């Protein structure tokens, strides 16, 4: 457990993964994402390892907001991955199982916000904010390791491109084309539009 968890005004429930627009978007590099129709069902609490749609949450770090859409192309047998490492504090979650979603974002709440990797009821791996970058040269080495290792088993379940850390850190980057997620829900960079809209927890 945690003698100081991040102290969020909420958790994350099953609520929290109820998805129900058609829309999602597709890596074309790590940053690079374009939308597609999704082609599933994204009503099942675990989705099938022999496609690369995983669920994807994204979570006002003042729990107001949620974002329920698909991400194609991350990963295909990540069940649950929780982030809070964002320049906004916002919270990502990617999975194609809901209570492996939801354990990794408990388990990230308990060690004080950060990155968490959850399979199977377990947590496979995690990195406290402390060492999801480089902020202290003391920690470099320790940086590298949960870092390299973390790239390791993502790239194991289905993630084919150079870098999740950019991919998860420019998700709401709205000058970065073609779709982005954003507080007021997926977001068309060229029309400059809201597509389907956020939701209010």
């Amino acid at each position: 457990g945690g003698l100081v968890p991040l102290e969020l005004s909420y958790d994350m429930t099953m609520d929290d993964l109820q998805f129900s627009m058609p829309m999602g978007v597709k890596m074309r590099n790590a940053v690079i994402m374009e939308p597609y129709m999704i082609e599933i069902d994204n009503s099942m609490e675990q989705l099938s390892f022999d496609h690369d749609e995983s669920y994807l949450t994204m979570l006002d770090r003042h729990g107001k907001w949620r974002v329920n859409t698909m991400i194609k192309g991350f990963a295909s047998s990540v069940q649950g991955f929780v982030s809070s490492f964002t320049t906004t504090g916002d919270i990502v979650a990617i999975g194609k199982n809901k209570a492996d979603m939801l354990l990794a974002f408990a388990r990230m709440k308990e060690i004080g916000g950060g990155i968490v990797l959850a399979e199977n009821g377990n947590i496979l791996h995690e990195i406290p904010l402390a060492l999801c970058g480089c902020a202290s040269s003391e920690a470099y080495e320790d940086v590298l390791e949960k870092e390299q290792k973390l790239r390791d088993l993502l790239t194991e379940r289905g993630y084919e491109f150079c870098d999740p850390i950019y991919t998860l850190l420019f998700l709401q980057s709205t000058h970065l084309p073609y779709i982005r997620i954003t507080p007021r829900g997926i977001f068309d960079v060229m029309k400059k539009t809201v597509l389907f809209p956020s939701i209010m927890r």
